[PDB]
């Protein structure tokens, strides 16, 4: 007969459901960085890829499939059929363009929750926190399960800056970004140390334009990374991609850390309309179980007050 | 200063670095794959586009939260490279419209001229890593150009089209890539050389259980999986206008087994010259020990009659052109 | 107010069902072995021991919950007690003591226990004779054969590509051979499938494998079957080679890779074998287990030995008492 | 023809020189556990067990031999003899005197340094270059003894120290807040186990001083008893020891997080045992836990932790215990 019934005996019916899915939905290079960093991670036991342009999903779902032998997720497919999503606990969307924003998630979001009800959302799209809420708004998923990017990376890069200065890396170098993704984050001083060790008391004009050493500008550096990568090669995808799969790691593998993340806010931080800023969130199984209330300077709090109120503003006059 | 009342001072030539040559879509691929399978201590890039250069680096640096990369560094001045253990080349030249084979492969030699005696002279114990097409003769002419042994200089070859080929073979079995054996050998192109013979899962021989596999004859069309690896890149190339990651996780593979000295088996482009009935200065893939040293060994394959003669007509053809090669 | 709630913010109150939970029973040098493999390549979110030995248990999960810095599984639970082996997808028994009979007795008690918190789970046996005491955890447990996993000749095949890798030159990766059959003095070392890069070994050096070999290839298989016995006497049991074989079976089974590992599996029906006996043959192992077998071509010699194996195995579960 | 010769054509005659290789000293279920976890996170590209059991010795190697499938690690060799320990990068020393039944503190110690004055000196000959990371009990005067008999500058010397102490206290936090230990900050300085300082201040997740949310933290007052989580840490082995007889796995998987820090040159901040004479206000030549910047060429610098007076206290109370063991010492 066939090679295959000559060479294998099969005495089992493929009863196959997915138990540890991601779906990366969009193939820019931020999802597909994303994809890739996921893979290598050995986080998933399928990767679905679903976006608009059939031609270039397939390319990319073609290429990651070549590389098989080298990874550890043995099933990776695409389509523009959401079907293809369908189980994943994970759902990472990557695709936009601002009221266009939202009518690209009116057809997205719906289709996601058909195929992957119980699923956790991962907003990245920008602007991220306003799309985290439209993500949220049209899904109906309680506030636990819609998690934004939000300053998760700011504060990777930020860790980056104090580790070159400081000569130690990163992972040894604390520091948090909150509120707004970009021009309006606030740098959270009193909280930056090395082993417990606040630098804050060390350098007391740290976080002011008066400083010689500009630490200020280090977070100047953070909004501006974007923009400067963007200037030299056109668009971020790496950092990016590397940030979305510590978070996908913290969900899948339910660890409980704590992650600079956009949640849902309301009757904290004394923010009182339904809106997604970064605080640090403990992110695990069911998304954000817990926030840690950080003590902020009645400026850190006014400034996070602010950011939600322009956020407010524009997110009043959206139609869904 | 802060860095001075926060550390006290109590005491940087880097042991385990690797560069990557050129920024293209490839070298990124073989960049982020090298970080996150944790090869290198220090990771060079260089490429002559300076922006680009700046901008990947930069982005790469961003992440390093997320990695045990410590050290990420480029420039177009190769200093940067100094003390590699490494070096993978992926900058070129790609063929333009009516543009002939040994048109293609001078203007890449007139690019090598520039990249290879500069990787030496900051370099001159790495070993050398060719993934730039047509990988047979560039490898060939990164070896000439460096003076380096031969053992040093390493082709990327039938890597990535092994893969494939054992992908495709788990996809028609029902198994893992990892569990589906095959060996494609010879000219990396549509001249690659499927070893039907060598085609196993669990040691049992699948040309022995099922003779046609390899013919004309063969109901399912076996001869069309070879077809499928030959067009892989033609066939992503077309969707997505070039191919990425496959070759990345690839490279990354034999970059694992150089770095940790692992002499697994590879199939790769080694000279030759004295084996296989090859009598002249050319790079073939066959199934090469890969450790700290590069290519010590190879392993001897039995061919059929048929298959060391399409081995000696790609030895013919590559000559061809390097004996016409300026230098 | 409390620390933990000037701190921390509750959003959820959330049900604690596990999603990747393993469970190894024994802790045992190969349990535990088993237990660190499994943690240091992340296959769980969760890990329970069991064991009858609630001091040592105990003891073993503090040792291993002080590493949870370092570790990506972030709970490890223990107990006498079998409700802490609830909703596994995977319970590896590596526990055991006529010498058979108190390893049946033994099996009679923690078989069921497993069953009735893990209804769902895949059954992986480890504890010796391993092909006699997989058919008594399959007998017992009323289990699907594909969901019944013996770990068989999956370490005896690697030990072989070892010895094989140190001949060659070659790491044991790019080393192929398979080891068949009953797992011990019983063996079946399939010469033809051995291999580099597809040359077969044994078309390439037909002496290969038998008694007039001046490179005596075949007290290679010896050192497999002896290599146990050997490390046993020296250290005085095995662990850390058998508890990375285990969670290697563990990663195919919780990834779904579908690889093919020789293990031992229920297998009346193939190689011409006739009664309800457990022997290794290449499986594809996924998800839902051993899915498929690969059938191997055998000299006449070696359909002859797995058949006999297969006989004295059939008769020693004769005289089993359930 | 050899089936060797058949089947492989050597192309490149071979003198291993290894490039990233670990010694393990000792292969007590500490050795060992130290080994399993430096396998497991592919740190090394030759491993060398070393101890004086012969049979124990032999047997352990074959049984990490026997998973190199499992692992990416070529070279694993062994030996009583310490010529198969040359060319190592990192040196973990975990063996020591056993335990006599009614001997002294004093002369217990002075049988490790006995042992020490044994493995040193063969560790410096056949590895001249490597890092020494110590791990033997008791570990900051064992640390002492062998960056005095070694010879190495004080960077090349390192102690397990409060590492562990360290580790075993953020996991405690962990439990107690309800977040991994990695998001959970908290130090443990100067000498390990007993007489460890827990540095209250220092304390936090997301950079939020759970001292300043919670002051009467650390106090005897405080009604949540966060100062007997620092007597959990003190007790942790000794309540391990009790129920299994030791402790293997935790210290393994710390001590591989050193040796990941120097073989990949992180520069990463670790509590460890360094020789502070001149820092913290020490006078006198001994090994006490701060937080260390660790990397390829060992102990590159120590970050500057403001303590309390009473924290300060501690630290040179154990300066002068730990100098007054020293001096009563047969080198």
């Amino acid at each position: 007969a066939a090679l295959k019934d000559q060479l294998i005996h099969n005495l089992l019916k493929e009863e196959h459901v997915p138990q540890n899915k991601i779906t990366v939905v969009g193939v820019g290079a931020v999802g597909m960085a994303c994809a890739i960093s996921i893979l290598m991670k050995d986080l998933a036991d399928e990767l679905a890829l679903v976006d608009v342009m059939e031609d270039k999903l397939k390319g990319e779902m073609m290429d990651l499939q070549h590389g098989s032998l080298f990874l550890r997720t043995p099933k990776i497919v695409s389509g523009k059929d959401y079907s293809v999503t369908a189980n994943s606990k994970l759902v990472i969307i990557t695709a936009g363009a601002v009221q266009r924003n939202v009518n690209i998630f009116k057809f997205i979001i719906p289709n996601v929750v058909k195929y992957s009800p119980h699923c956790k959302l991962l907003v990245v799209s920008n602007p991220v926190d306003i799309l985290t809420y439209v993500a949220w708004k049209i899904s109906g998923f309680p506030k636990n399960r819609v998690i934004g990017s939000g300053c998760n990376l700011d504060s990777a890069r930020f860790r980056y800056l104090m580790g070159e200065r400081l000569g130690v890396h990163a992972l040894s170098c604390h520091g948090w970004i909150l509120g707004e993704h970009g021009d309006s984050s606030v740098p959270v001083w009193s909280g930056m140390n090395v082993a417990g060790v606040s630098l804050k008391t060390l350098h007391p004009e740290l976080g002011t334009d008066a400083d010689k050493e500009q630490w200020k500008q280090v977070h100047k550096q953070v909004v501006d990374s974007a923009y400067e990568v963007i200037k030299l090669k056109g668009y971020t995808s790496w950092a990016i991609g590397l940030s979305v799969a510590d978070l996908a790691e913290s969900i899948m593998k339910n660890l409980r850390r704590v992650h600079p993340i956009s949640t849902m806010l309301k009757g904290l931080y004394g923010i009182k309309e339904d809106v997604f800023l970064s605080v640090p969130c403990v992110l695990g199984q069911n998304g954000i179980s817990d926030v840690v209330k950080v003590t902020l300077t009645s400026e850190e709090e006014a400034h996070l007050k602010k950011s939600a109120d322009t956020l407010w503003g524009i997110q009043k006059e959206l139609q869904f």
